[PDB]
C-alpha cells in the first residue's frame, strides 16, 4: 500500500493475523518487541521514566535489528500514562533520545487528543521547552473518539502538522486512533481516515488502536479485515 500503515500489539502472536497486508512496521508501547515478525520494522519506545534504566541497552540491541526509528515517551499529558511536564519531558528527551540521532529517525513523545493544556498544548510547551535542542524526526499524536466525530479527526491531525513544522519536524506519526462504537460504526470511520492519512503527506506513519483488539480468539474480527485490505 502506502508504506505508511503499522501493527500497534502487545501479543506479538497476533500479528500472524495481518501477514500480507500492506504493513511496513509495529510497535508495543515497549523498548524490547518480545519476539519477531518478518518483513516489518519493530519500532522501539521509551514510554517514561519507567523505561530510562534499560533505554540505553534497549537502544542498542533495536538499532543493531536495523530499526531505523525510535518513539518517546507515552501521553507525557496523561497522568496515568507517561504523566510528565514538558519541562521533564524536553530534559529527559535531549538526555535520552536525543544521543541517537545519527543513527534512528527520533519521535516525539506522543500526546493524546485532550485540549490545551494536553494535546498540542503539552506539544507545543515541549517543543517551547526543547528549544531547537531537541532532536526531533517527527511528532507522534494520538486520536480517540466516536466513529462520527471523523471531522475533528482530521483538524487535529492538521493542527499536530501545522504544530510540528512551525518547529521545523516536516511529519507526523498517529500512532494510535481509534473511531469508537459498534463494528460497522468502527468499519466506515477506517473507510474515510485510511486514504486520507494514506495520501496526506504530512502524515508519515500511522497504526490504528490497535491489534489486540482487532482480532479475537485468535481470529481477525471485521474490524481487523477492513484495516488489513482498505
Ligand atoms: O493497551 C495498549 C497500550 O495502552 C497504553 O495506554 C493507552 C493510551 O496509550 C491511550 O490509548 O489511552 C488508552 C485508554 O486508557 C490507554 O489504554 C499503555 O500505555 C500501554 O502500556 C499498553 O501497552
Amino acid at each position: 500500500g502506502s508504506g505508511k500503515r503499522g501493527l500497534a500489539y502487545n501479543n506479538i502472536n497476533l500479528l500472524t493475523a495481518f501477514e500480507g497486508g500492506p504493513f511496513s512496521w509495529s510497535y508495543n508501547w515497549e523498548p524490547r518487541p518480545g519476539g519477531y515478525t518478518a518483513g516489518i520494522e519493530y519500532v522501539p519506545m521509551l514510554w517514561g521514566p519507567r523505561g530510562y534504566g534499560s533505554w540505553n541497552a534497549d537502544a542498542e540491541a533495536g538499532i543493531a535489528a536495523g530499526s531505523k526509528n525510535l518513539l518517546a515517551f507515552n501521553e507525557p499529558d496523561i497522568a496515568s500514562q507517561a504523566n510528565m511536564s514538558p519541562e521533564a519531558a524536553a530534559a529527559a528527551y535531549q538526555k535520552y533520545m536525543n544521543p541517537y540521532a545519527a543513527r534512528a529517525r527520533l519521535g516525539s513523545p506522543a500526546v493524546s487528543n485532550g485540549a490545551p493544556p494536553k494535546g498540542l498544548g503539552w506539544m507545543q510547551g515541549f517543543l517551547d521547552v526543547c528549544a531547537g535542542n531537541c532532536k526531533i524526526d517527527f511528532l507522534a499524536v494520538h486520536w480517540h473518539g466516536p466513529s462520527g466525530n471523523v471531522d475533528d479527526f482530521k483538524r487535529y491531525v492538521s493542527e499536530a502538522i501545522a504544530l510540528g513544522q512551525k518547529y521545523g519536524i516536516g511529519t507526523v506519526w498517529v500512532t494510535e486512533f481509534e473511531g469508537q462504537g459498534d463494528e460497522e460504526a468502527q468499519v466506515n470511520f477506517l473507510k474515510e481516515v485510511l486514504p486520507w492519512l494514506d495520501s496526506n503527506a504530512g502524515v508519515e506513519r500511522y497504526a490504528s488502536f490497535f491489534v489486540d483488539n482487532l482480532v479475537k480468539g485468535g481470529a481477525l474480527t471485521s474490524v481487523g479485515k477492513a484495516y488489513k485490505t482498505i
